[PDB]
């Protein structure tokens, strides 16, 4: 039986292929049948080629020789340095097949690339070393010609590939589009796949593994696995350290999730946001996870929180961050965006409207008048709600993260019921958003601090209404985006719909089927809705 | 006697100021005296200006708002907006000011920036952002008026500023290049400055606290503080965990430094860097400091510690970073550069050369031509070594970290002699390079796992030669540094002499009367050195 498979870059994992350019190049250029292939592979085993996908010369140093092999006398402004630049350019993941990768892994197969490459010492070397960090991170194992100074087709490359890879011939799938680079493998025993188009070779890849890979549904996006992430910690005052995970280059972005949470609630986010041109920084708030979790009530009202969330940019050397939260981080990001707007690159919320301060009515009065507030009242009385979250972790989180269609709890009449959990199952079923080892990552994270420091991001309603009185007079200037949650009971789009009264310039984003907990609700549409705003609005 | 020194921002430690911009308007413009500064003053304490200053409506708002006020009429393409943005842009830190802070906090002064500022939410605020940064962090405290809701001259914001300083006013000394800001400080007893020239100022302010401020010394640059820096995380591989401290936004620099040393070996070049445009990465090397130290030999070869570099930059989402290397760190640093050249953005090396391999002598013998690295086969024998360093991390470091004059060790016959310190005091003086605070940094980084794994590194001599002969045929083609230190008795300047056979385009730098300890010896001249290459070959 079958347990692991093996896939060739050019002309398999990326597309278009080589070969399929310098054909084109041809006959663009009018040129003689071949002429470009035949001096690309002149001398064979002892060739120029073969000694640059070895890793005897880089790229650079093998153009020259190239161009000796070249010289119907070919035409006046001729550069193989062009042609190679755009035909590596032009070249793109093949995504239906790295979802088939992704899904024969996902079922117990050990993955692999196996390529003959360079080492890419061109100016634009960048594009190609993108590329590959996108694709390498899903597969067990990278074995690259250059780099084991062995190419396909020689045999020590097939008993390299199998001693890596600690299987059998036999248990081995090979897929590649060159079919003397195939024969090897068959030779050896391995079942091989002869790509030409994708779909075909898909559904011989299917036929063979007795797993659907074609007409599969949508997949969701990369998620992160915590032990594989770098972890950050910044000291911003003697007692307070803050933790976050940081992932890809370009202008920072810092996300900010909400109660009770974690830098693990936007693991749909990370990858898709580094990927996309951006320096993730995923925080544990104040409270959380590896962050602090000072004991005292005031340590989290807003202004002490936005204050170390300045020091903790401050600390790392950032002028700016795009600032982008949900539910409580959706509060604190609007308060960064008021009160330090030179610090904000652009400010996103998540399900959090923003809603001036009335002060003509104290912010206990105002949670009364609306029944899905009553879990804010509950949330008030030191202790109480901490015994019923801490009482069973498992339970709280089951409870908690469920889809709108999940027997969401309900938030009327928690004070009258005494609880958040007491009409709810003991050992509830486990969410379609949530798989059980992600439930227990929320445990094991909630184990160090437990509730006191999160429950009292609630317990500032009169701290946070004087300081957010002080910003009456102002509005929101910078580029602003805010998503609404069709589904989000308590944070109700309604809600946000007189924000353009005070950030006239507001972009917005809406996502239908959504429950409160949007990022792993719907993580392929906030995806693309964050993307689309970070492109146009922050750089 | 004085122990507090406050400086106003504009027209102090930042120049030009506005009012010196608004009064140049009115003379470009041909416009009436004092039109524009009269605008910006229109209604006092009660007028948008104060508005702007205490916080309540931010900048923008405030553009139309002097626009009103502005309304001998005016030009046909008038724009306060204008105006103003090219004002901010034009204002420079004050250098020789805030040299002067910067000396008196050193000599035991708290340090405060009192400023008259805004909320700025203008498309081009980061350049504010950015210049407000680099300021504030060499100050105690940072009051602004916006933040405070309280502006200069009213008496509240004096005496808020005495309770932040926790200082009687006969202790301050104030700094204001405005008249009237300055009257309510002298009322309350504080030292006063009126700041025309900046070096009549620096005069007074010398003559007050007895402290010299003008005609000193050249400065060093920043420093590290160990306890302030982002401290990063990362997983490579089962048992090996790398650390690195992180400052900065820009494209990433890669910090790798020698035997037997620390990320903070870089403390000089840190802050430096990030303030020159990049996002700084400062490694704590494999074996060394927080980082993973496992005990075997072979974990050390350069094949093992490259692959694991690459593997960081993997976990970061790093395609790329530029490589700067010293010591054993620059030998990485050449060997990422031939294996890895798609992740290396550019490779500058310190002192140490790019030698290709011999593949006509074994490793052992080369080194046994040249009396200078007689240490390399004393640091062979398995526990020798350990022995001897380990014994007393004073002493080691003491003995080690020498300027060119300062009695450095002796290098010739060290396995004659039997020790590295052998012919050395066993209290050593301490070093100009280095304070005691600074050693005893190093002594606490080396309790952990001691000097195994660093030793280590010159271990695998044949590993890395059999590993460097893959290479042979190779060139470095991608952006190249070589520093040379006249004064570095090992790694001497002429052994660099025939890099260019083998790095065409290399650039080169060469400091003057430097020891081995290159960072540390010549911190600013490796800085300008560094910046210089970075901002034109790094990008
Ligand atoms: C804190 C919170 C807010 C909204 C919400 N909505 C749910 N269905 S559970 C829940 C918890
Ligand atoms: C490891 C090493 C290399 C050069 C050197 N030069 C000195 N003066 S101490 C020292 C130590």
């Amino acid at each position: 039986t079958l347990r692991a498979a093996v896939f060739d870059l050019d002309g398999v994992l990326a597309l278009p292929a080589v070969f399929g350019v310098l054909g084109r190049t041809e006959e663009a250029l009018a040129l003689p049948r071949g002429l470009l292939n035949d001096a690309f592979q002149k001398g064979g085993p002892e060739g120029a080629t073969t000694r640059l996908m070895k890793g005897e010369i880089t790229l650079s140093q093998w153009i020259p020789l190239m161009e000796e092999n070249c010289r119907v006398c070919l035409p006046k402004n001729f550069s193989i340095k062009e042609i190679f630049d755009k035909a590596i350019s032009a070249r793109k993941i093949n995504r239906p097949m790295l979802q088939a990768a992704l899904m024969l892994r996902k079922k117990g197969f050990t993955t692999a690339i196996l390529t003959n490459t360079w080492l890419d010492d061109r100016a634009e070397r960048d594009g190609l070393a993108q590329l590959m960090c996108e694709l390498k991170m899903h597969f067990d194992f990278l074995i690259e010609s250059c780099q084991v100074g062995m190419v396909k087709p020689e045999p020590q490359i097939y008993k390299f590939l199998l001693d890596t890879l600690k299987a059998s011939p036999s248990e081995v799938v090979f897929l590649d589009d060159i079919g003397a680079n195939l024969k090897p493998a068959r030779d050896l025993g391995m079942v091989t796949i002869l790509v030409q188009d994708t779909d075909t070779a898909l559904k011989e890849l299917e036929k063979v593994t007795g797993i659907q890979l074609l007409n599969t549904p949508a997949p969701l996006p990369t998620s992160c696995n915590p032990s594989d992430m770098s972890h950050g910690y910044v000291t911003v005052k003697p007692r307070v350290r803050l933790h976050f995970v940081e992932l890809g280059s370009g202008p920072a972005v810092c996300l900010c999730h909400g109660f009770p949470e974690s830098w693990y609630s936007w693991r749909y986010q990370i990858p898709a946001l580094a990927q996309a041109g951006y320096r993730v920084l995923a925080m544990d708030m104040k409270g959380y996870g590896e962050s602090s979790a000072p004991p005292e009530i005031e340590e989290y009202c807003m202004e002490v929180l936005c204050k170390e969330m300045v020091t903790f940019l401050d600390k790392l050397g950032l002028s700016q961050a795009v600032f982008i939260g949900h539910d409580w981080g959706g509060m604190l990001v609007w308060y960064m965006a008021l009160f330090y707007p030179e610090r904000v690159r652009a400010v996103a919320s998540l399900n959090t409207p923003f809603i001036p301060a009335n002060p003509n009515m104290s912010p206990l009065e105002s949670i009364k008048a609306n029944p899905v507030f009553d879990y804010q009242l509950y949330f008030q009385e030191p202790g109480v709600a901490e015994a019923e979250l801490e009482q069973n972790l498992s339970r709280t989180f089951k409870s908690l993260f469920r889809a709108s269609d999940e027997s969401v709890l309900s938030m009327h009449k928690v004070c009258e019921a005494g609880g958040l959990f007491v009409n709810s199952p003991e050992e509830p079923s486990l969410s379609r958003m949530v798989t059980e080892e992600e439930i227990q990552f929320y445990v094991q994270q909630f184990k160090k601090s437990g509730f006191r420091g999160p429950l009292n991001w609630y317990r500032n309603m009169e701290r946070n209404w004087k300081w957010a009185c002080k910003s009456l007079g102002r509005k929101i200037l910078i580029p602003a985006l805010m998503v609404t949650a069709e589904k989000d009971f308590v944070l109700v789009p309604q809600m946000s719909q007189h924000m353009e009264d005070w950030i006239p310039h507001l972009k917005r984003g809406h996502i239908e089927d959504c429950g409160h907990w949007t990022q792993m609700d719907k993580p392929t549409e906030v995806n693309q809705i964050l993307i689309k705003w970070l492109d146009s609005d922050a750089r």
